[PDB]
């Protein structure tokens, strides 16, 4: 595992990550106060499966509930108190040993916008009228106003002002907290359109500054005022300006946009397969998270943009072949069976030296993607949906087969 940072100093560490993330929607009601459990069971196993890292859910206790129905996941948490409905604080400690012990860091899921303000019983209580809170400046609209500069959780009336020096402060000795006493290499940012991007990069040099981070802004175009360069920007652009500014890997919304929108041939169009290096090594890609995705349990989970099981294979042989950082979800690796194709794949990816920065070039007149991807190693050819007939037709030099499945729709060839 190599460590540090990118040439324009990202936090990509290394960028030879391999991430699982470690938990899907329901898990809270799925396996009640027995998660953290699971996972000091399974963290050889996961070690084993090739991933370098897992993105563990909001440590931060969150007894929260609405009604669908939702809560307790860890995006409305009432204070840092590790004793949460993903198990006990001495759980958490001992899983994050096991996943350390076997080789796969530790990122925890932080979300710095927002708290559960009105829980009754907490550790954290912040009056009103002492600038701690977005809603003690007016407050007109889902934009910055005086005590937050980004945008705001659905009202706003629980949104934190974390550049208040108290709140700044409370959030970065937490994130140290979380890499003294629990495990953490890295941390991966909710929310991140609701708080200013320097402050990411603030957080992470003052607790963190040689970990791995990675941010999620999901915010397309128009979202943004008609005076903004991003209202007529590509979603490429507008993550690569947020991560420009926080010094921290971004999750690929570009790829993902592209993959619930257009083709399959479209999907050179993420940020991770822009030709500039320092473009794509700063992509985070997936195919689904939480938000995203299905997930076991209640309502099918949240499965706010979901891709199609009949494309669940090529999107993972693309991410997982191509530069950028790429994440696996729990339930597509451990619940629906994917898990014996994905272990192939990250062990072509390694096999081939796959890295953040690869080289990625996109080759034309065949249907659906074929792409040449430049690993330390190995190059490999691959084609996803694709009537391309064999890698001598859009490479030079001997290959040998490394994936065939889904009656060809999914080829991978290495040098
Ligand atoms: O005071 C603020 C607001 O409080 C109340 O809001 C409710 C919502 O109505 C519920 O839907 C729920 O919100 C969930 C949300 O549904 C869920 O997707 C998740 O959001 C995450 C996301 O998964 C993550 O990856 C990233 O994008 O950040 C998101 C935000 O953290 O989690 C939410 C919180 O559990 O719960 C809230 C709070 O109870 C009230 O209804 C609002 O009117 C009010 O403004
Ligand atoms: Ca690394
Ligand atoms: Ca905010």
């Amino acid at each position: 595992d190599q460590a540090g940072k990118s040439p324009a100093g990202v936090r990509y560490h290394g960028g030879d990550e391999i991430i699982l993330q470690g938990f899907h929607w329901n898990v809270v009601r799925e396996a009640p106060n027995d998660w953290y459990n699971i996972l000091r069971q399974q963290a050889s196993t996961i070690a084993a499966d090739g991933f370098s890292a897992i993105w563990m859910p909001v440590p931060w206790r969150d007894f929260s509930s609405w009604t669908k129905s939702g809560g307790g996941e860890g995006y409305f948490w009432h204070d840092f108190n590790k004793n949460g409905r993903y198990g006990s604080d001495a759980q958490l400690r001992q899983a994050a040993g096991a996943l350390g012990g076997a080789g796969v860091k530790v990122l925890y899921d932080v979300v710095p916008n927002h708290m559960n303000r009105g829980y009754p019983d907490k550790e954290i209580n912040l009056p009103a009228g002492q600038g701690f809170w977005r809603n003690d400046c007016a407050d007109p609209g889902n934009y910055p106003n005086d005590c937050d500069d980004g945008d705001r959780f659905i009202g706003g009336e629980s949104d934190l002002n974390t550049g208040h020096p108290q709140i700044y402060g409370m959030f970065r000795d937490e994130l140290a907290n979380l890499r003294s006493g629990y495990g953490a290499g890295g941390f991966r940012f909710d929310f991140v359109r609701g708080y200013a991007p320097e402050r990411v990069d603030s957080w992470m040099s003052d607790s963190a500054d040689s970990s791995f981070c990675v941010g999620e802004l999901w915010k397309g175009p128009s979202e943004y005022p008609s005076w903004d360069w991003r209202n007529t920007a590509s979603w490429q652009q507008i993550i690569k300006d947020w991560s420009d500014r926080a010094k921290c890997p971004v999750f690929d919304f570009a790829l993902k946009e592209r993959m619930q929108n257009g083709s399959v041939a479209d999907w050179k169009h993420g940020l991770n397969g822009n030709p500039d290096p320092r473009w794509r090594e700063v992509a985070v890609t997936f195919v689904d998270n939480h938000d995203t995705g299905y997930s076991p349990g209640q309502n099918g989970g949240q499965h706010h943009w979901a891709l199609q099981d009949g494309l669940i294979r090529q999107a993972y042989a693309y991410i997982l072949t191509s530069p950028g950082t790429p994440v696996v979800y729990w339930s597509h690796m451990y619940d629906w069976g994917y898990g014996d194709f994905i272990r192939q794949l990250i062990q072509v990816r390694r096999t081939a030296g796959v890295r953040a920065d690869s080289a990625i070039s996109f080759h034309s007149g065949y249907s659906g993607l074929v792409a040449t991807v430049s690993g330390s190693q190995q190059t490999l050819v691959v084609a996803l949906n694709s009537d391309l007939a064999n890698p001598g037709q859009v490479a030079s030099g001997s290959f040998s087969e490394a994936v065939n499945a889904s009656n060809g729709q999914v080829r991978v060839w290495r040098s």
